[PDB]
């Protein structure tokens, strides 16, 4: 739809140029519409950017919340998040790195992000107790942002039948750093949760 | 010195606002000098930002190059880099995340960064062979950028007598993800290299 075209164009521009340098004019001239048609869908560039930020975290929060012992739970959650970040045309995961998202304009995003971070931390604490390594799984998950392409081709299309290698490797590492043992058939077990949730 | 004041002011501004939004006027009005005095030291904002980027990586490359078996070498290198990133007033490590540093203007930085990345990867390959986990230590090292403060107080002053906890934890994790065994007295062994190098 037209809205989706604006979002796709904006994800390309924001991920390559940053926020400040990108304008509603460029986004509209890139979608091939007049500026008024952009404004019919979005009050400004700020709302567009917020929408993209949410897409990065709200799905994982919803799923991460809904997700067996703690090793399997954490592994599945890491794999799913990394799976989500590899599933998109552009690398919209790098958007949280922009210093502007520090501003209170984006407080909605802050809240959602710390809620997701909390989910990772509390799961890891179930595994290693009062150990500062509990912080690490989230950060390991987010390293996918510096791994994938941003040329417009999707790194790994979402599939019900597989997990991409990078999601597997990063979820394995998320448990490794905690000294936790990696569960048998973890890929199949994870895939089941995704079928469960996504209906 | 005046140059150092400009760099400090610019590191504060770039790390909080990004590149595009920061101007030579703001930097000068923040240092409390006229704009002409800024221009005496730097042709533009771009050179200032490059200088800061280099500081993030050239010291580690020099040291990382100059750095026992592979576990100890990698551990020391990770700890030193994380040590360097925790040693500065502002979080200048987040500057490479700005999409603008993708531009060829900053090709000098690209080269230096891939050279540092190569050093981490080749060390890790000495440990795990042809295993994609070799990619992970660098990324684990760089997670410190999302851990530390950026309010102007230095997270951990450089000391000859200790390593901060976060550097220890991240260097431990860099080996953990590779299944490698963590060497005894690694903190003291690392500190020795730093005394050696830094004379």
């Amino acid at each position: 739809n037209p809205r989706e075209e604006i979002l796709d164009a904006s994800a390309e521009l924001f991920t390559h140029q940053g926020f400040a340098t990108t304008s509603t004019h460029q986004i509209a001239d890139a979608v091939g519409i007049r500026q008024a048609s952009l404004y019919y869908h979005f009050p400004s560039k700020t709302e567009i950017f917020l929408t993209l930020l949410k897409s990065t975290v709200e799905p994982s929060t919803v799923l991460a919340e809904d997700l067996a012992g703690p090793e399997m739970r954490l592994w599945a959650i890491v794999a799913s998040e990394v799976r989500l970040l590899l599933s998109t045309k552009w690398n919209v995961g790098r958007l949280y790195q922009l210093p502007i998202v520090g501003s209170e304009e984006f407080a909605e995003y802050h809240s959602q992000r710390e809620a997701l971070t909390n989910i990772f931390r509390d799961l890891a604490t179930e595994i290693v107790g009062d150990d500062p390594r509990a912080e690490l799984p989230f950060h390991i998950t987010m390293s996918v942002i510096e791994m994938r392409r941003n040329d417009g081709k999707i790194p790994s299309p979402l599939s019900a039948d597989s997990l991409p290698e990078t999601a597997i490797m990063l979820a394995d590492a998320s448990l490794a750093v905690l000294g936790a043992s990696l569960p048998a058939d973890r890929v199949e077990k994870t895939l089941e949760l995704i079928k469960q949730a996504d209906a």
